[PDB]
């Protein structure tokens, strides 16, 4: 499998994100390849956070979460899926699949021997980790839930197509730009850390395959996983939840979510974060505070 790996020097400058770098080598069915992930807090920690990203982001993205988590005595797990942050970056777009990306999570999991997570997810963060419990049952015994879908083989929306369409109409998609557009309030500073792992075309084919994946047909490759991992929510989860939404999102916004919020077993009324959009990790500092005081922590 060819794959590029984006120089460490692009990651120095990072606007609150000291965190160290761990990697990750050998996993079963990617041999070759490394991943890396953020690990912070005390490792015999009562509640892990495994926090998920999604499309076109990376651990980066925890950076405002992460510190609440950890401030509440959590230790914080956040890993680069392949073709993101500081993980190694396959070229050829074809290798990009709902399975390649699912596994590449399972195979993370049993490396760390995490057990037991506080789910913190968002877009394709979400998509593949609220499916984690279709193989893995007692994985999950918390979820924070943001701005996703359980995707399920039909469209998210009117506005997930043009996005799609637009990211297939895009082969060297400027990444940054993107987030400018999405965040409101993001520095210049923050756009070049999205930028950061992308130094040119041939280190986006994951960026690009990803919203052609999602399952939106119900015969595409994750689409029964998606409706077995519903049943789940809706029927075997009695975890703790807490929902929060960035209400500036028009995709995964609050329409989608208030349908998803009814369809997770026990899920109380979102949060709804005005200040934020998709990317709603931006503006997280008081979905992680609230999210706490929810759990009762």
């Amino acid at each position: 499998m060819e794959f590029v790996r984006t120089p460490d020097d692009r990651f120095a400058d990072l606007p609150d994100f000291p965190y160290a770098p761990h990697y990750l080598e050998g996993l079963p069915g990617f041999e070759g390849l490394r991943m890396h992930y953020v690990d912070e807090g005390p490792r015999d920690a009562e509640h892990t956070f495994l926090c998920l990203h999604g499309e076109p982001s990376w651990s980066f993205l925890y950076r405002k979460m992460l510190p609440v988590f950890t401030a509440a005595g959590g230790r914080v797990v956040a890993p680069d899926l392949f073709g993101f942050g500081r993980s190694d970056k396959p070229t050829d777009d074809a290798v990009y699949t709902f399975g390649f990306h699912r596994r590449s999570l399972l195979a993370f999991l049993d490396a760390l021997q995490l057990e037991r997570v506080t789910l913190v997810c968002q877009d394709w963060g979400g998509i593949l980790g609220l499916t984690l419990p279709v193989d893995r049952p007692q994985l999950v015994d918390r979820l924070i839930v943001m701005n996703t879908a359980l995707a399920v083989g039909l469209s998210p929306g009117k506005g997930f197509e043009s996005w799609r369409d637009f990211v297939a109409n895009s082969p060297d998609l400027d990444v940054g730009k993107l987030m400018q557009r999405a965040i409101p309030g993001i520095t210049d500073a923050e756009v070049a850390a999205y930028d950061a792992p992308f130094p040119g075309p041939e280190f986006k084919a994951g960026v690009r395959r990803f919203p052609a994946i999602v399952p939106i047909t119900p015969d595409m490759e994750g689409a029964e996983i998606g409706r077995q991992a519903m049943s789940f929510w809706s029927t075997q989860w009695s975890g703790p939840t807490f929902m929060a939404v960035g209400a500036q999102d028009p995709v995964l916004g609050p329409e989608v979510m208030g349908m998803l919020r009814q369809a997770i077993r026990g899920c109380p009324e979102p949060m709804i974060v005005e200040a934020g959009g998709h990317f709603v990790q931006e503006h997280g500092e008081p979905i992680a505070r609230a999210a706490l005081a929810a759990f009762g922590q």
